[PDB]
């Protein structure tokens, strides 16, 4: 629609398939991934909005399609982090740093979200990543007996909260376009869990 | 307090043995017990301030101390709900409600202070309790690199605070008289303990 390039500009580096900040472990090493600078990650005042997400990027080579996997700390406005198998389509290695113009694409993934339960996770405090999520996901919410619990997205991307309640969980997740989807986790644990875990999701964000 | 006086009335429950507000289980069946009216409890603003003190009643028929283990929930300012074996002692159980006189007092204990690591407490959040202690305990700090911070008491009977750091814990704790003792607490697990447990202490407020 009204969707605007940011220019930037792009160095390489080979951190972010292993230990990056927002725990999407593990990447597929043939996979073109990038680290973003804070102002951008954290766009309308939700920490790693832009976690997960994917970007186009045009370089003065070519143009190329990036996963989002970990903070870029010290990048300018506008900055990106590439991984050189992705960098090396858009630009000569021989530059450090290229200027390029990059926006957010939707994901070409299929299939539903899957959700993410932190470790130490129970009833009393929670942390919920969102996987596999066609568009940023800027906001996650559940039902507490009524109303809608919004949860505040962490640097470590998960949703956060606390006493969530007994009970398995409906959940609603807003995209960067005001997309909202609806979800049920399965009940948390009552003792906080030893070990991170894995739920298959049933809804994704609209094409 | 060496002084202090409340008027009341006090009634009998069985409860407060497992199970109360306080988590100072376990409580042995032959204590002398009771539970606390909120506005008491929460002295001076402290939440739950008086849990795990120890106070003298005074009945139409005698005199006798007991330990706070819980909070009663329908209590009037200077009410108190007795264990059986303690109002047989100070009133007759044929009546539901007795006249009383209270005070704080020093705790029929010997030795220092216990702690109580609550299940769930980490380097980023942690609930400590303070046993065996001969005066309700008002205040709990921790010392954090530079200077001292101030741990929220719980309605729970736990003083909690975050990021605490690693390595172990230089603690200071004050009583209701003002008296301020010093001890250290071992180091706080990397991630969130999974069974609370108790650590033994070294100091004590003064008689
Ligand atoms: O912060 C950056 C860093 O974070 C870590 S993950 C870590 C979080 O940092 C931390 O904030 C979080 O602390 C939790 C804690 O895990 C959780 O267990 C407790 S729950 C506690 C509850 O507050 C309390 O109400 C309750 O008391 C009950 C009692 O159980 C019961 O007996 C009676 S019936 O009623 C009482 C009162 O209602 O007891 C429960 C449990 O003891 O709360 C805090 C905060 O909400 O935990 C996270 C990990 O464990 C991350 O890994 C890093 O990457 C980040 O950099």
């Amino acid at each position: 629609a009204y969707d605007d390039l940011h220019e930037g500009y792009a160095t390489y580096t080979g951190s972010g398939y292993s230990g990056g900040a927002f725990l999407l472990d593990p990447i597929p090493s043939d996979m073109e991934i990038t680290a973003i600078n804070p102002a951008d990650l954290n766009y309308g005042g939700v920490k790693a909005a832009l976690a997960g997400s994917y970007l186009e990027v045009e370089g003065p080579k070519g143009k190329t399609t990036v996963y989002v996997t970990d903070l870029y700390p010290e990048g300018a406005r506008g900055a990106l982090d590439l991984s050189p198998n992705a960098f090396r389509k858009i630009g000569n290695m021989k530059d450090g740093k290229i200027n390029i113009k990059w926006r957010v694409v939707k994901a070409p993934i299929t299939g539903n979200f899957t959700y993410r339960i932190k470790e130490g996770s129970s009833r009393w405090w929670a942390a919920i990543q969102v996987r596999n999520h066609k568009y940023p996901v800027m906001k996650m919410e559940y039902e507490k007996d009524g109303k809608w619990i919004n949860m505040e997205k962490m640097d470590y991307n998960h949703f956060v909260s606390t006493n969530l309640g007994t009970g398995s969980l409906k959940v609603r997740m807003t995209d960067i376009r005001g997309k909202v989807v609806k979800d049920t986790i399965p009940k948390l644990p009552e003792s906080g869990t030893s070990k991170a875990y894995t739920v298959p999701g049933h809804v994704q964000f609209p094409e």
